[PDB]
């Protein structure tokens, strides 16, 4: 039985109309063009990208150091500034396709859509969850820096991610549009310690509820673990602590299974499934959120 | 270690600009508006959708039976015709956002992108493989009929799917734009036998090669099975017969592992992984194609 659950991304139209190519000397990557501002990673200023002095690089630059092309036009740069790990270029024309938008920060376990681009040309879209160590399991190649991740509320786009790097274990990180990197990472071509990932408990619970909404419920016993008792279990077992939400509450209402019944389940399943399947998997799945389950299986925003 | 592989869809921009809402009396669904033609499922003509007479319904209709709204305008219908399970409405204005496009038929194991829509409003994009029983494991709700699936070559969009139904096991099917349904299915609200699914061998091979390109290769032995010998194995074991492609050939070249080495591997792994993992899974994965692996891990179109 198929669960109705797929990795689903927002439609990328509105964001595609905001992507440009930024070139500063030898280096070329993607930017995001909203109003009269173009955002892009600052290492576009760098030739030898290990321990570089972006402050010195920045001052070395004038407005004519930066070339910005729209492929999906040429924008004249009339300003330049650095904010954390991003450049903030000002251009003479405002993007007439600028969406209604905000900037935001995504939190571990939250999902968002990524528009992957090369040379300012949109090439693919996918959706990820911010992991607990502030990486994502994306699909990025050389030239992908500057691709953006975003959520959408109504017609408003919430930009949350500008892509910056691949870590040794093949995951990816980038920055928020305040210029801070997610996690403790730095935008230099240096060795960095990746933190440990954890299962996202709220999302494993969402998934068990998705199984239930598909008729799969052998793992539900009457037993129960309190959130508090579970959260002390979690800290010893590479699970995040669990924090409930109204979205998880809707699922408990629709199915009549209590959060605490599944917290207990997680505790048992972690040790072993015992040769059984859950939604065609034999390991806990934490890549779907309570909102994904509410929307895709029940129609609920 | 993360493999760099995600379920990746084309950017949906060009197609979003082609989606409209079609309403005929009580029933509302999505259409695809290219040039002066709007395509939509024919059961929009139906009130009691079991054993309906579309031929009689069709004749019962005039041009003023059909209302077509663009939300992402109102199009006057000046023609109407039925082709298999689709209506072909002619409208007075041609879509000025019409992409370069073709129609095509997708084959089992091939991947494509779906733009899911409600009331003519794009709401999500995802990517699927056409299964061997001509269903897809999608994410569709009431009102989703008329959403479209498509591939993309260069700037040309290859429309291959217009969504029609959910089968009892939770999978989905629809038609090609010649109006034929995929598989033996019919667009009536009646019981239908679903055929058996099979593992897609070419795609399990692509996946084992993706593991190899990520350093994971414990399952590679020197042993070998011929395609022919494997294809006779497959017919007894719910695998598709394997047909190689140049894309699978590139992977064999880049890694120096022979197709036949992995065909043998599949044969052993099918019985059991023996408590080992492959790319973080413990079952064979057939949802990624040789082209997905070539593009996402190596940059190769």
């Amino acid at each position: 039985h198929h669960s109705g659950l797929v990795k689903m991304s927002h439609p990328s139209g509105d964001v595609e109309a905001c992507m440009v190519q930024v070139t500063c000397g030898s280096m070329t990557l993607n930017g995001l063009w909203l109003d009269n501002t173009v955002w892009c990673p600052r290492h576009v200023m760098c030739p030898q990208l290990s321990d570089p002095n972006y402050d010195a690089l920045l001052i070395s630059m004038t407005n004519h150091s930066f070339s910005v092309q729209k492929h999906i036009a040429n924008l004249r740069v009339v300003g330049h500034a650095m904010q954390g790990t991003l450049l903030k270029l000002t251009v003479d024309v405002a993007n007439p396709s600028t969406p209604a938008y905000t900037f935001t920060t995504v939190k571990p376990g939250a999902a968002f859509s990524v528009l992957a681009c090369y040379n300012g040309r949109p090439t693919g879209t996918f959706t990820v969850v911010m992991r607990p160590n502030y990486t994502i399991k994306g699909s990025f190649l050389c030239g992908s820096c500057g691709s953006v991740g975003y959520t959408k509320e109504g017609s408003v786009i919430n930009f949350c991610y500008m892509h910056q790097m691949e870590l040794a274990n093949g995951t990816h990180t980038g920055s928020a549009f305040d210029g801070t990197m997610y996690g403790a990472f730095m935008d230099k071509q240096v060795h960095q310690v990746q933190l440990t990932d954890k299962y996202c408990s709220v999302n494993v619970v969402a998934w068990l509820y998705a199984a239930i909404l598909n008729g799969c419920a052998w793992f539900v016993k009457p037993n129960r673990t309190s959130v508090v008792s579970f959260n002390e279990w979690a800290l010893a077992n590479q699970f995040t602590e669990f924090v409930g939400t109204q979205s998880v509450d809707m699922l408990a209402v629709k199915t009549g299974v209590a959060i605490e019944q599944l917290l207990y389940a997680i505790q048992q399943l972690y040790t072993g499934f015992q040769g059984k399947q859950i939604l065609g998997s034999t390991m806990l799945e934490d890549e779907f959120t309570p909102e994904d389950v509410n929307m895709q299986i029940m129609g609920v925003v």
